[PDB]
């Protein structure tokens, strides 16, 4: 099938990490490609579900998407194999006070996950778990949003902290919740990876966000960068932007600053 890797063309060359979902090892395609192989842990996916998901997952595409080149599935565990992106966690990254990060930095940070998830949104296709924790950096420096719909084939922890009043009430995810998360995400990178209500718990978070209340500005983001994250939350899942108002908010004030 034309989502299939032969799982022969892999060279495995360096263990990556090892999580909830399985163990990530660095390796190369045909001796050549750097590629991820994502090694899903037995017992933990639908793995049908997953695979007929695997085939649309084939046509997303874009520079600020980490790449899916595809899965191999006659063998237990199935391997998902993906773009390499040799820094890491975006969380992590953040957290790494050696960088010095500058502003302008965490800006483009921020444009490149909102690149990602415009393109998403044309797609009609909701993250559903956008986090820092779930965007990667490549040897460039570019951030790019990784595992962008996977949290449907999850047998099994809930993101409290990046889902808005409507999600925690009621369930209703729409792209409104992508966005709302999206915010958070900004505010984690202007953080430099603080947890968001990082003196909360998860509960104490819910009823926090439920009376109205929000996270407040980072030292880092100004107040025209703090207008933009702060958009994604209004309590009203209808007055919050798209993903391409939130681009041309975020490349007005790359302009501005
Ligand atoms: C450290 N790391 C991220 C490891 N974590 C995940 O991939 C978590 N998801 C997951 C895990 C197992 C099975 C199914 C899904 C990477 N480092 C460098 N390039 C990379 N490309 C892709 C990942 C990745």
């Amino acid at each position: 099938g034309s989502w299939e890797i032969d799982p022969k063309d892999l060279t495995f060359l360096k263990e990556l990490g090892t999580g909830q979902f399985g163990v990530v090892k660095y390796g190369k395609w045909r001796g050549q490609y750097d590629v991820a192989i994502k090694m899903i842990k037995e017992g933990s996916m639908s793995e049908d579900e997953f695979i007929e998901e695997a085939k649309v997952m084939m046509n997303l595409s874009h520079e600020k998407l980490v790449q899916l080149y595809g899965v191999c599935t006659k063998q237990r565990p199935i391997f998902i194999i993906t773009e390499y992106m040799a820094n890491g966690c975006l969380l992590n990254y953040l957290r790494e006070m050696r960088h010095r990060f500058q502003t302008q930095q965490l800006l483009e940070m921020c444009k490149d996950v909102c690149e990602a998830m415009e393109y998403l949104e044309s797609k009609q296709f909701l993250h559903r778990d956008l986090a820092a924790r779930n965007c990667l950096v490549n040897d460039q420096g570019v951030v790019k949003v990784s595992d962008f719909g996977l949290s449907r084939y999850v047998l099994d922890k809930f993101p409290v902290r990046w889902s808005p009043p409507e999600v925690l009430m009621y369930s209703k995810f729409s792209s409104k919740s992508d966005i709302w998360a999206f915010g958070v995400l900004m505010w984690e990178i202007y953080s430099l990876g603080k947890m968001p209500y990082e003196r909360f718990t998860n509960s104490e978070t819910a009823e926090h966000i439920a009376q109205g209340l929000r996270l407040y500005r980072p030292h880092l983001a100004s107040e025209k960068v703090y207008t933009i994250m702060y958009s994604c939350w209004h309590e009203k899942a209808d007055e919050r932007p798209t993903f391409k108002i939130l681009l041309s908010n975020i490349l007005d004030v790359m302009d501005e600053e």
